[PDB]
């Protein structure tokens, strides 16, 4: 029937008026002066203002724009008969011209179920990922392969093993690691798999490798299919540099079918502003899940309510899709595990680059500390307590501190 | 050698410090404590701060953020050896993590020639388009097919002919016109072509039809190839909802090879902010031309210097690519032709929807007024002068007014 879009509007003129204009202008154009007979025939395509909520003016905003700006949250319904069932049409219909209209920020989108049922959602999602790694009662632990730019395969392997030996469940490439002569995509996958197979054989633990899927759009699917045939575990994808629709295409391709980890890189071109853009809960949360991302990384709150909103959209039980793994990233260290579990729960992933490699004992000590921190929180005991009987965790807390959260 | 990126930074802490951190952090990561021998080997991948320009604090900004923010324009060089030669890599490398870093806005990008020579640029560009329409000494005139949502083929044809008969050089679909049962893509192309062939046979002038290319990314090329085989004139593409790289893929496909018109729809999610995002001259100008757009529509200045900057990037003679047609859009009416020619020159396109259909005499009178306005400016005479001897132009000025510009 209709997709309901929610916006934040900052404007001098009458709000209800602009809202009405939007609902009409972005759909059938004119209405008042059309013959009754013709209105009956176009009724089905007519947009309608669903609701308005004045929020009152803000002295801070007013002072900034040098004028008085009324603020409001306007919800508008756009009949689905007006556009095709794909993300590009959705974005253009709900925020195409509107994004050029001044101070209008897209806050959220609501889809009728039959429409929504036309999108894939995650392929594996949280449960699917937990089954493949065989870890069901604790958040997962992931490290970022730091300092690989300019390095070659021979450097990759020992570095990859070192992180696995620290007890991490996953190791992901750096977001800015692109295909090169030094380290080709297929060889990174193949040798990475062999290196982790060795660590598996040595300790009995299997660590998954999330490899960066880059290059030109129309080369992606063949590259992914190939990765799948070579045994890749997870495909890291910089979705925001290619368009949401590409993520959904990779998702729906039965010849790939490997978990997809979505990186937030470049999403900041769209979300930070207070008056423009699209809210992160929608841009990184709702849409990425709907498109097919199994894991979604986003900036850690260590804005807080913002990060919770994204996780909320990623894991909301109400959606007809599997849940996606929320992964707060940036600055994560063992001392934050208590807050991470408090804020995001068990179905989250502890992701760290500097927190692993930057540990005084190296990557292995880095992983040890994280694993110790996670067990402590789960055991309900203070990290400083467990730290006394665990060297690695102790060094972590001395280096980065800790924020305890009572069991 | 290296792509030079220019940013606008708003920050409390020392500017030169953050800049240095960026140049280093976004490339090799660490440097100071690496063995000399290892530095020699990684030198080639090391980013460098190329220049800084303090701009002094702004009381308005400070008052808004509630703190003192130093402002500066920082230029940074990222060795091309660090990434692959494609737009996604470029965006992620130069504004991937940085877009999440707070108040950092991407202003411009400069590419070494050998690197730049790896991108297509427009296929036809201004000269190519002017030869296909056979009009070399006046700006072109284009109308937008308004009110087609909910309408069918039988309504399309007479409506299309009416605009052509007004003397316009091109008619483009509405940006939010998607494929449907009422009017399929291939039939819109086929019947549109037959309608304009009829007008050609009656007037001796062939008007071009710019049809909206929509749908899912991996269905685009087949759809475009097909349009080309059916005789489509121009393909309208909402590039910003699919990723720059998709535009370049359509561009480089020898089985399509028809002119591509880029719409600015949704680009506003990225450009309006003063502290974040990407500057329009780069987002709609430099990159769209480099990617392959023959025409680029952007919001008309009727911000001014901003619009000039985009046109400037689109037509800059220094680039190794053909020039792209700058097309200021929104609110255009005959009374603005004098300013449009003054600001953008002859190699521009007068684009109007409401200025055509909203004319008291209808679409034909709408096209007539525009054609009269354009000739007047070229004859060096005041529109009010010509209006006296031209009914349609007279009605235009009475309805929307005019801003004269002395010859």
């Amino acid at each position: 029937s209709a997709v309901m879009a929610t916006y934040l509007l900052h404007d001098e003129t009458d709000i209800r008026k602009k809202a009405e204009g939007i609902a009409l202008g972005l759909t059938i154009g004119t209405w008042t002066d059309l013959p009754a007979l013709e209105q009956e025939q176009l009724r089905k395509h007519k947009g309608e203002v669903v609701a308005i909520e004045e929020l009152g003016e803000s002295e801070r905003v007013n002072a900034y724009f040098g004028k008085r700006l009324k603020r409001a949250i306007v919800k508008i319904a756009y009949p689905t008969v007006n556009f095709s069932a794909d993300l590009p049409a959705l974005l253009v219909t709900t925020f195409g011209k509107l994004s050029l209209d001044g101070e209008v920020r897209l806050l959220d989108l609501e889809f009728p179920d039959e429409w929504k049922r036309q999108f894939p959602g995650p392929r594996f999602g949280i449960d699917g990922i937990r089954d493949r790694v065989g870890v069901h009662n604790r958040p997962l632990l992931m490290s970022i392969f730091k300092g690989m730019i300019g390095r070659d395969l021979a450097y990759l392997t020992p570095e990859l093993k070192k992180q696995a030996l620290g007890g991490v469940d996953l190791v992901k490439d750096d977001e800015i690691l692109f295909d090169s002569e030094l380290l080709p995509f297929e060889k990174r996958i193949t040798e990475g798999k062999a290196a982790l197979q060795e660590v598996y054989e040595q300790t009995g633990k299997r660590t998954l490798y999330a490899v960066n899927l880059t290059g030109k759009t129309f080369a992606l699917k063949d590259k992914a299919k190939r990765a799948a045939e070579l045994g890749a575990d997870v495909l890291l994808f910089n979705v925001f540099a290619y368009g949401l629709d590409v993520l959904q295409a990779l998702r729906e391709d039965e010849e790939i079918a490997v978990p997809i980890m979505a990186h937030p890189v470049f999403s900041g071109a769209v979300t930070p502003s207070e008056f423009y853009g699209v809210a992160p809960s929608l841009w990184l949360g709702k849409l990425l899940r709907l498109a097919g991302a199994d894991f979604v990384l986003f900036p850690s709150p260590y804005e807080r309510e913002q990060a919770l909103g994204i996780a909320r959209a990623l894991t909301d039980d109400q959606e007809p899709f599997a849940r996606a793994f929320p992964v707060p990233s940036a600055g994560i260290h063992p001392g934050l595990v208590p807050l991470i579990i408090r804020d995001f729960g068990l179905d989250t992933i502890v992701n760290a680059g500097g927190g692993i490699h930057g540990h005084p004992h190296g990557a292995i000590g880095g992983g040890r500390a994280f694993r110790a921190a996670i067990d402590a929180v789960l055991a309900g005991r203070p990290l400083r307590a467990a730290a006394a009987e665990n060297e690695a965790l102790q060094k972590a807390i001395d280096r980065w501190g800790v924020v305890e959260v009572e069991a």
